[PDB]
């Protein structure tokens, strides 16, 4: 609380306070931890010789580094003022320190634009075509190896390269660790002037005019995107420029020209021996309705690539290569057509529409660009990204006013897919689909929970399948930030019950149906007790963070058949089940209401199976649990051939013959220990 | 074979196609693929004589392509009034538009075709019209704009004076986003022509405290393009909100301080800016601006607080790293946050290096190349078709700087190497890995379906495999990738190193990746410390014949200590076995031939406890055959566990484990006999 004083006084400017606290004590070379500023460093920085004086006046060291390793010599030829310089050069063992990614007080002030810094350091002994040596990390990525030039141009301080040029002996054509010389640097300052002027003086000292920028964009390539004609014109005096270079994008200076609508820098660039088999430039200036450049074209003209592409949906297969083959405008990274032949579905604002994003197909989501819609879409979408039931979300790209939110493309709808395969299983047969689709879901939504959001609106049109059968949830336009309010993730849970009906019922079943339903019809609608009480338990939860959809994926509506037959068969092979020991601990679990279908069991059963197994079954559910295990282990001998045609597959028999079965032991033993006999979930 | 009838019009040579016109060939005939008519293409290279040419035989010129353009709109581009006088009498109405609402007036204010602007307007167009645009568009809010807002945006200053002074053209007309004239043609990239076409439309009084793109008013955009006039033309205005906001939350006067611009701060504050919308000191003090850090000191940011910090990171190991990053200032690289300091630091690469960063608020990990690097572009290209594969590492997106291209990936808390030291305590010497299974079936799915996807990895080792916060196992790391078409041999070598990795990962950690790859295939095979072991790895290292991956995720070896156990028992259950009927089947399947030799369950009733093996006993004793041996199995599984066995418990413990290790070929010998057989029933549910 002391140097913190020292530092707010510097900061002030106080003069008088900073002579108090340092003949009190406070040490001048204190360096705040966060970035290593010290009171000398600031000093310099807010350009006060006063304070500079002083503190030196103090034994404030004037190499002491920062952070980034600047110094606060370094840091005065950003001030550029030359009297600093002055004060501080007698302390200073080597005038070429540099800072951590190489910078010197001399490209601070070529940086800076500071033309009376850069004159002192100059006689002082700077180098002038020194390199920046950049930490192990960013050289490996060829980063660093800037000069001072390269600085001045980029910035476009014209007094600078002037006087390094001509007065400073700066090597030209000096090269970064990239390969960039100080021309490419010139050529991507925003400000046409200054740009205009500099490429000139760096030209007539002899910069390679052949050389590769970001996107491995020449000189010449640059200057047309900047769409300056009097640039194309200055790198087109030199004659041992290749026009008919090529860019990464496989591009070429005049494609882009006429791409780009530019009749004068077109011309020009033919009168220059730009070849014209680089694109088919008449139907580009054409679609661009420039009458006269395609005269042009036409009047200086002599007389394709191959389709690669090929699409992964088979749904959408041939009009993404339709879509791949035509001409649009790039919006970011995403090419889009909004055309009925490209349209996936109608929303509420936008429809949806194939697109491509970065070459890979996508669906394409559109909002109004201040949507709210739009806006908790991708803020769900963006914290969804490692749920593996939540559609893919490559990203969102925005024109003017249209928000673009682009997906990962899937074949069909819920409706659709179940409407597909509608006719792949007889009547009676076990529903393994239903199963996949809902634990997809329950893991989807519970996952979504846990990230804090509640969809809202899920029907069957939100859930999309993919080429492999994946379920995938989508559309959170309406989605919440369920903190906002924690009551609403039951309408989540509802919608969940209706889509359990609505898929165990393979669709026959509207959804319009099932929500105009009330809660006991959409039980009494359930051909199972399992389900009934899944959907109870959807309906009537617990109260759980995200907990709650995890822990139904045990109910026995998940077990398959076999697995419901194998508990009931494991839990009838326990010792005090098969002696009818009573006072036992599993035998008063399975303790007790509404008269159950397996009450009376012994007389529901075929008189001759009944005859022969004996060999005092009661009408208790234990002696039931029994008869199933022994059944179990005995059915497929050569003994008991007519049983076993009696009885066909013995999972199926029960659950039919006793529907309730399955449920009573499942809710007598869920929190026991006999729970292991469960399968394993 | 009429394909003359339009590539005669577009060579202009008017011989072909005055002789083409009686020689079979239609003149109305649309190319299907934009609805481009011979009538279309001669207006669009405005030729007087094949137009002319075409109209005297019957071409309608009212016909529509695909976009619902006429020739007569398309006249209004071209800008020839000749044409247009050529056609006019044709036409029902002038006002007639195209599927996006475009007028021919509108089309000659956007091409800025004056001559012809002037004859429309006298000839009837609205020139106060919005577009009215198909029901997709107009949803979300676009279409509704103005020939004065085409002529804005274009920067024709002709165009927009005429139509202000001479047509009483709406200055204030808004678009269905609620935009004006004077936002479009701020977003005008020259200088001069937005200079003088603001000027217009202010003096006539368009609104000035409008919205654009992201809430943006006129003031913002033009502090943020940096010019310094129009923003003095702007507060000539009194009216003005110097104070409005856009949508995050920042304001002309921040923006301008942030953006270095002391000439356009100084203004702003001259005229009513409050300097409280941020911590303008601190701002322009890191940006070096020292004139600018002395005006705002004497008047600045003491009434003003920064939000409290209300961001909180999902990683646990990265955790309060990616708090420092949150808090502390940097410029964005497109949608990535990120700071090259060693604090920040996740592990070093032969390019770059990874590094903890934000993407769209998120955290991520940042792996870093030159922009130009092979391997930057075989790493991206891999992630983008794997974006399906959920044990692939999520790949959020890309973004390059002038010269680097930082690739930002899902942050994983361990490298299965740190994983497997972290948690190799955690099981009792003789207990089930289950751990190993679930790496393990992981990277099967993984390198199957980067398979399927057309990619082989090509460096499979523990490094570029990481373990989330969860526990899930994520392959990372595809700069040495390739796609494997070109060479469908190559896939084999990461079935290799998944060989490896399998007994990398059950010897828990304990054996190095290097001490494996220096070895045979037949010394990796030899170090597995069970059957199940030995013959996957076996199988991956002689497998072809391409997805072999997803059928071994049926090999025992990934079948839990219990379902062996109940495949065993119910094998044994088999009515054959309990009869021993030698001829039947399965035994025909299980012990054929001479007999079962050189197999720990030779002779195996001798190698069980003794009193077990009495206890037992109920031909009519167990020989020493497999068929037995399974029924041995079964009938213990049965009676284990009852009160007249509890001694026979003790001496077994778990039954599963004690036959599993007493007879360690016995699960593998029952697989291998009924692996293509009906008794494959027996076996677990495996993965679908
Ligand atoms: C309402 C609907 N939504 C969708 C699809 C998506 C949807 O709503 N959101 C999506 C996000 C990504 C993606 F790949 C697809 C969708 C479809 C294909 C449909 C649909 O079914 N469209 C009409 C064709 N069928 C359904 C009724 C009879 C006609
Ligand atoms: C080699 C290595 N790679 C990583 C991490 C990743 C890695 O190599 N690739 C990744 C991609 C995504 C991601 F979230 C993380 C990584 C770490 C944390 C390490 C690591 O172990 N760093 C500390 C080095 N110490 C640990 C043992 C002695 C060296």
């Amino acid at each position: 609380s002391l140097e913190e004083m020292l530092t707010q006084a510097v900061q002030e400017a106080d003069i008088e306070q900073v002579r108090q606290l340092l003949e009190r004590g406070a040490d001048a070379n204190f360096q705040e931890e966060e970035w290593g500023w010290s009171p000398l460093h600031s000093a310099v920085q807010m350009d006060s010789e006063d304070l500079v004086a002083l503190l030196l006046k103090h034994g404030a060291d004037p190499c002491l580094r920062k952070r980034n390793g600047a110094t606060p010599f370094i840091i005065a030829g950003i001030t550029g003022n030359v009297r600093l310089l002055q004060l501080l050069l007698p302390n200073v063992e080597d005038v070429n320190e540099c800072d951590v990614n190489g910078f010197t007080a001399f490209m601070e002030a070529a940086v800076y634009g500071r033309v009376e810094a850069l004159r002192f350091l100059y006689e002082n002994g700077a180098d002038v075509n020194m390199h920046r040596k950049t930490k192990q990390d960013q050289e490996r990525i060829r980063k660093g190896g800037a000069t001072a030039l390269m600085d001045a141009a980029e910035k476009g301080h014209v007094g600078v390269v002037t006087i390094l040029l001509h007065a400073m002996k700066a090597e030209v054509d000096a090269r970064d660790n990239m390969g960039r010389n100080a021309l490419v640097y010139a050529l991507l300052n925003p400000d046409d002037g200054k740009a205009k002027a500099i490429t000139r003086l760096l030209l007539d000292h002899g910069a390679d005019v052949n050389v590769r920028g970001e996107g491995s964009k020449t000189p010449l390539i640059l200057a047309v995107e900047r769409k300056n004609l009097d640039l194309v014109q200055m790198l087109l005096e030199q004659e041992q420029i290749e026009v008919n270079d090529t860019d990464r994008e496989g591009k070429t200076a005049l494609l882009l020209a006429v791409e780009l609508r530019l009749e004068e820098i077109a011309k020009l660039l033919c009168h220059r021996g730009a070849s014209t088999n680089c694109g088919d430039l008449v139907a580009i200036a054409r679609r661009n309705y420039d009458s006269d450049l395609v005269k042009f074209l036409r009047l200086h003209k002599a007389g394709p690539p191959a389709e690669n592409w090929k699409p992964q949906s088979s749904r959408w297969g041939e009009a993404l290569k339709h879509l791949h083959r035509i001409w649009r405008p790039m919006i970011g990274k995403l090419k889009i057509f909004i055309d009925e032949e490209y349209k996936i579905a109608d929303t509420a604002e936008g429809g949806i529409y194939l697109g491509l994003y970065e070459d890979q197909e996508v669906a394409v989501k559109r909002f109004s660009e201040g949507s709210t819609r739009g806006q908790q879409e991708v803020s769900c979408l963006q914290s969804s990204r490692a749920n593996d039931n939540v559609v893919t979300f490559y990203g969102s790209e925005s024109d003017g006013s249209c928000l673009h939110v682009c997906l990962a493309l899937c074949e069909y709808t819920l409706q659709e897919h179940l409407a597909n395969h509608r006719g792949d299983a007889v009547p009676n047969e076990e529903d393994e689909s239903a199963r996949n689709i809902l634990s997809s879901l329950f893991k989807a939504i519970g996952e979504l929970h846990r990230s804090g959001y509640s969809h809202q609106d899920l029907q069957p049109q939100n859930i999309l399948i993919d080429s492999k059968n994946g379920t995938f949830l989508a559309d959170f336009d309406k989605s919440i930030k369920w903190a906002e309010d924690p009551q609403k993730i039951k309408r989540d849970l509802e919608a969940l019950g209706l889509l359990v009906l609505y898929v165990v019922k393979k669709g026959d079943i509207s959804f319009e149906t099932l929500k105009n339903q009330s809660f006991e019809e959409v039980i009494q609608g359930s051909p199972d007790e399992e389900t009934r009480d899944l959907i109870h338990h959807l309906f009537h939860p617990g109260d759980n963070v995200e907990d709650r959809l995890s822990s139904l994926l045990a109910h026995p509506f998940f077990w398959s058949w076999e697995s419901r037959y194998r508990t009931l068969r494991d839990v009838g092979n326990e010792s005090d089940i098969k002696t009818r020991n009573q006072n036992s601990r599993i035998l008063q679990l399975l303790q007790p209401e509404l008269s159950t279908s397996f009450a009376q069991w012994t007389t529901k059963i075929d008189s001759f199976v009944m005859e022969e197994m004996n060999a005092l079954y009661q009408d208790t559910l234990g002696d039931l649990l029994k008869f199933i295990r022994n059944l179990g282990e005995h059915i497929n001998e050569q003994k008991n051939k007519k049983m076993k045609s009696i009885i066909g597959e013995p999972s199926q028999y029960f659950q039919e013959k006793f529907p309730d079965l399955v449920m009573y032991v499942y809710t007598k033993l869920q929190n026991t220990e006999y729970m292991k006999h469960f399968p394993k979930t």
